[PDB]
């Protein structure tokens, strides 16, 4: 009676004894492959990333080269017009020269 | 005595195999809420967004349609550039001739 | 006998007593340490940021403000341009009343 209580005891223990062997064996593989909060210390946040640029954002950038060229544009078209400016002021000159020049003549002819 | 023994380790071993039934219960919980290192692995680190732009960075971003309206404004200028230029041309052609003209009436009227 | 395997449960039962407490220490160590699903949700997967614009893509970004640069260049060669056209309108009409004055005299004139 008290033998057969012993031997219960007996196997209850070494079943115990089991159990708490196999925990052991789980607990270790959940903290080699356990997620810290150091690990998530490391980690961004949704909020991290909340106002992020997108490529899609960006697929219709203007570049500093798209600037460049049209300033090359800009400056050609500068000079043109100078150009253009400096042959005008010469034909400016020439025509009030001949402006004169026709004025003596119609008082050299007067009414012919 | 030994009875009593007996019945002390009887006791304790009961409280026991309920304390080993909890921890089990507790783990189970942990392993269902536990994030993993693979889990860590699909996750963007702070040092994968520290050359990150955001929507702040292109707030004045120019874009290609920006440059086209220019390019259009600069097409246009060359085009009245050039109907400039062309009646410049006309009127050099017309003051040449009128210095011909005038020079030869110089000619013919002389002092008057 | 029966003595010695009751010595024998009684230092076992001890020695789970302990384990089970270790056990219990190192679970409470690891549920303030773990990493939980709820923290995984609030954190960027990598997924999240591959379509992410970085610094270098916008390094040769242009901005509103060369836009608006060349726009003030553009208007300027506007202004240019207009007063350049009244000054050949105003030659063109010159040009045009000399022609008549020199064919006036002309007929005046004659072979001289």
């Amino acid at each position: 009676q008290l033998e057969m209580k012993v031997e219960e005891l007996l196997s209850k223990v070494y079943h115990l004894e089991n159990e708490v062997a196999r925990l052991k064996k789980l607990i270790t593989l959940m903290q080699a492959n356990m997620a810290t909060k150091d690990d998530l210390a490391r980690m961004a946040t949704k909020d991290d990333i909340a106002n992020m640029a997108t490529k899609d954002d960006i697929a219709n950038m203007a570049t500093k080269d798209d600037i460049a060229k049209l300033d090359v544009k800009i400056e050609n078209l500068n000079t043109k017009m100078k150009q253009l400016e400096w042959k005008v002021e010469e034909l400016l000159s020439k025509v009030y020269h001949l402006e004169n020049e026709v004025a003596r003549l119609k008082k050299l002819v007067g009414s012919g």
